[PDB]
């Protein structure tokens, strides 16, 4: 413990941080949405998908073997 | 040392980042406000407050006990 | 390793996170720009760059000594 105690919360901030992230996203979407457009977006979408899928699979793995 | 100067720049990068975040918010909520809306928009604002709290919340404990 | 090989994934998510940030910092520059402005956002931009080449540093530096 001691050192590990921090790699907790450093993971909990970045968990939570994402959760921000998301929301910002979810904002900005429905502020292009609402002004035509939506549909040159697709590729933006895109990266944002796939960015955040490599997020979601780094948080699992850390949370994973943290415990040992 | 040495694993510890690591987590001190590991956190110092979240709290940088937890800046570039609060950056993005506002100018999101700019875009909201000069096009009428910013009232469905509440519960938005209510869950952004929240994340944002817990994760100052998270960074003030670890920089705390860091030291030790 | 052990309780490196967690800092190295924490610092993967984070870089990850920030290509996320910047991607959601173009979707709200092309925002603001259609819709006029983008000349008083000239104090916000600078901002977003400061902070974004503090992080590069933050990051940078903590590849870099990760290794010994």
């Amino acid at each position: 413990s001691g050192i590990v105690q921090q790699q907790n919360n450093l993971l909990r901030a970045i968990e939570a941080q994402q959760h921000l992230l998301q929301l910002t996203v979810r904002g900005i979407k429905q502020l292009q949405a609402r002004s035509g457009g939506r549909g040159g977006w697709m590729e933006w979408d895109r990266e944002i998908n796939n960015y955040t899928s490599l997020i979601h699979s780094l948080i699992e793995e850390s949370q994973n073997q943290q415990e040992k």
